[PDB]
DNA sequence: GGGTTTCCACTTATTCATCATTTTAG
DNA sequence: CCTAAAATGATGAATAAGTGGAAACC
């Protein structure tokens, strides 16, 4: 089941990461060795996702990242041409696009073997200064005259539902909310669909309302950090707008199981079973084995 | 063969995913 | 009164991003 290209790009927009290493080295002529590529680090439970991407691209290496995480790292230079070809045809739409554009400029440098010359390294430092978290303190000290062009902010729209499926497979969450009460059955079942993302992509998060015709944005905070949360709680919207989208565009990873259990609860709610004692017991049993409970 | 590339074990701060009670809407 | 929907209030950790060391390679 080779992963769909757009589903792969949506997943890369969520958990992808481009890397450009500029390491001190005595065994190098210009006194610096480099390493370029793209990586994905997931929990061990979704190692199959990495194995599928590796098999779909016929590129990349897989290794453990601790006792609870796996990573797909592709740094073989000629193998980076598969990455560029994919993202040229199926482009990223988050701020990570700016990181991919720098990753390409770095590829063009190393393809010419300029990274072996001094000016090539000065150019790669130029590019790395705007990539991800920027230059290290050691590099800043080694390149005090470094001057990089301004990095313009990204703003792209959701291309199709395949991308949304891939992005939701990484950032999404399907939740069965058991609103306790001193009522008849004592519990009100409420399905919830959440997508979380940093505020730096507020435009993309805000567009979800019009793209899916439902939901609302909630601003969250934690320490000095903050992020947005696209949420859907109206059952009719969940049953008619959210569920049909991810059934026609299949999710990947373990979250597909949580989505399938999520849909079974929707079927019982649609049939008014959530208002009966036995039906409520089934909703609970389903919730026990979802998400962290699986 | 020696500079360079590639792999592999390993680390870390926070943006994620996931959590649930309380309140309001209809 | 009864049920649905939203608002409120919360945090552990799977992420994104990075690093050390050296075998593989051309
Ligand atoms: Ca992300
Ligand atoms: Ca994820
Ligand atoms: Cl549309």
């Amino acid at each position: 089941e080779s992963i769909n290209p757009w589903i792969l790009t949506g997943f890369a927009d969520a958990e992808g990461s481009f890397l450009l290493r500029i390491r001190n080295n005595n065994k190098s002529s210009v006194g610096y060795s480099t390493e370029l590529g793209f990586q994905i680090t997931l929990h061990n439970k979704d190692k199959s996702i990495l194995e599928n991407i590796q098999s779909t691209w016929k590129v990349g290496v897989i290794a453990n990242s601790g006792d609870n995480a796996v990573s797909l790292k592709v740094t073989r230079f000629e193998d980076l041409k598969v990455i560029i070809d994919h993202f040229e045809k199926y482009p990223l739409i988050t701020q990570k696009l700016g990181d991919y554009k720098l990753f390409k400029q770095a590829f063009s440098v190393m393809e010419n073997k300029e990274h072996l010359k001094e000016n090539g390294i000065k150019e790669l430092v130029r590019i790395k200064a705007k990539l991800n978290w920027g230059l290290t303190d050691e590099l800043k000290k080694a390149f005090p005259e470094n001057i990089s062009k301004e990095r313009s902010l990204i703003n792209k729209n959701i291309p199709n539902f395949k991308w949304l499926a891939g992005f939701t497979s990484g950032e999404g969450s399907f939740y069965v909310n058991l609103i306790k009460s001193k009522s008849k059955l004592g519990v009100q079942v409420q399905l919830r669909f959440d997508i979380t993302q940093h505020i730096k992509d507020k435009n993309l998060m805000n567009s979800l309302i019009t793209y899916l015709g439902c939901g609302y944005i909630i601003e969250y905070n934690k320490s000095e950090f903050s992020w947005l949360n696209f949420r859907v709680t109206k059952f009719s919207d969940i049953n008619d707008k959210i569920i049909p989208v991810f059934q026609e565009n299949t999710l990947i990873g373990v979250k597909l199981e949580d989505f399938e259990d999520w849909c079974k609860v929707a079927k019982l709610i649609e049939e008014k079973k959530h208002l009966t004692e036995s039906g409520l017991d089934e909703i609970k049993k389903i919730k026990l084995n979802m998400n962290k409970g699986r």
